[PDB]
C-alpha cells in the first residue's frame, strides 16, 4: 500500500523530466484537442488519450493507488502517440525521445519503491 504523498515525492522527478525536454515535450503537455491542431480524425485511432498534465494532476491529487498506474499512464501516452504519427514525423521522433528519457529515469525509482 502506498500513500499518495509518498507516490507524488518519488515518482514527480520522472514527469518533470518529460516535462524539461524542449521541443519534444511540448506535443504532450495538454490533451490533444483535434479541432484546435487540425486533425480531426485522432478520436478514431486513439480510444483512450493520455497527456501530461492529466498524469500531473492525478500524481498532484492522488488519483494513483500503486506506482505501476502512473507508469502504465505514461506509457500509453506515447503508445498513443506511436500509433497515430507516422513513422518519420516530427511528433513521432519527439514521443521517442521522451520515452528514452523515461526508461532512463524510472527504473530505480521503481526500485526504491518496490
Ligand atoms: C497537428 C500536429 O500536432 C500534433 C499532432 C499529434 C500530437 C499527438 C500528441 O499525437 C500532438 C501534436 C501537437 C504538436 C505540438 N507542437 C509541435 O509539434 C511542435 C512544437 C515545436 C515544434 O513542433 C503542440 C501541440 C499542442 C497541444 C497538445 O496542445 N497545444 C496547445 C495547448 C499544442 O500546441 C500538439
Amino acid at each position: 500500500i502506498f500513500k499518495p504523498e509518498e507516490l507524488r515525492q518519488a515518482l514527480m522527478p520522472t514527469l518533470e523530466a518529460l516535462y524539461r525536454q524542449d521541443p519534444e515535450s511540448l506535443p504532450f503537455r495538454q490533451p490533444v484537442d483535434p479541432q484546435l491542431l487540425g486533425i480531426p480524425d485522432y478520436f478514431d485511432i486513439v480510444k483512450n488519450p493520455m497527456d501530461l498534465s492529466t498524469i500531473k494532476r492525478k500524481l498532484d491529487t492522488g488519483q494513483y493507488q500503486e506506482p505501476w498506474q502512473y507508469v502504465d499512464d505514461v506509457w500509453l501516452m506515447f503508445n498513443n502517440a506511436w500509433l497515430y504519427n507516422r513513422k518519420t514525423s516530427r511528433v513521432y521522433k519527439f514521443c521517442s525521445k521522451l520515452a528514452e528519457v523515461f526508461e532512463q529515469e524510472i527504473d530505480p525509482v521503481m526500485q526504491s519503491l518496490g
